[PDB]
């Protein structure tokens, strides 16, 4: 199941869903529609639903993906690499997701970047941003200038959300500063997407501070 909704013009949000431990957690992402084509942030949780996501693409849009940008290393960002190169698309990921992928032996972008880098999609622009370290030493967030939308990812937490997610690879005691780069530089974002659960409550970057204040306390 792929959920998508307009966020703003040619911009949207699909969500898609995965059960640990009895937990149905949702993974958010955005893709946008351009003149060239479409372009995919991050991937679907899930390899049996690449096919699914795209197919959605081309009942809505009827357009071709020729873009994806993998905003860390996890399952949930850069797992649909090989699957979007293979259908034609361009890939793109930071250098630091390029070393641990290749680490991990999971397939590679084509093309990587040092943390930081602005692209031009037809007639549409946006800027991958490296903050610090959070969720993972390599998140990266998405904007989207004219849209007025921060892609955060899982560096980002719900407004919702009971603790911080996954933290095996997390580096706590830098996640705050990174927050508040993300905060002070996009600050008049109207919409911040946090990587996942429900990413409609704009209380979600408070609630993630509040969160790593929490996990500090406990020690
Ligand atoms: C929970 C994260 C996504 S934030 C995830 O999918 N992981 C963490 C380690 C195993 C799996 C992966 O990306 O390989
Ligand atoms: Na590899
Ligand atoms: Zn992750
Ligand atoms: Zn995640
Ligand atoms: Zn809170």
């Amino acid at each position: 199941d792929v959920k998508i909704e307009k966020l703003k013009d040619n911009l949207y949000v699909y969500t898609t869903y995965n059960t640990f431990n009895g937990t149905k957690y949702a993974a958010n992402a955005v893709y946008l529609v351009t003149d060239k084509g479409v372009v995919v942030i991050d991937c679907p949780w899930g390899e049996d639903k690449f096919k699914s996501f795209t197919d959605e693409i081309y009942k809505k849009h009827g357009k071709k993906v020729i873009m994806n940008i993998a905003t860390h290393s996890h399952d949930d960002r850069a797992g649909g690499l090989e699957y979007f190169g293979k259908i034609g698309a361009k890939t793109y990921s930071t250098k630091m997701t390029d070393s641990i992928l290749a680490k991990e032996n999971k397939p590679r972008a084509q093309y990587t970047f040092d943390n930081n880098k602005s692209f031009k999609v037809g007639k549409s622009e946006f800027q991958v941003y490296y903050p610090g370290k959070g969720h993972t030493a390599d998140n990266v967030v998405v904007w989207f200038p004219k849209e007025k939308v921060l892609v955060g990812g899982c560096i980002i937490k719900s407004a919702d959300s009971k603790d911080l997610g996954y933290i095996g690879e997390a580096y706590v005691n830098d996640w705050t500063q990174s927050v508040h780069n993300i905060q002070q530089k996009f600050s008049g974002a109207q919409y911040v997407v946090a990587g996942h659960d429900d990413w409609k409550d704009q209380r979600s970057i408070q609630h993630t501070l509040d969160l790593i204040n929490e996990y500090q306390q406990k020690q």
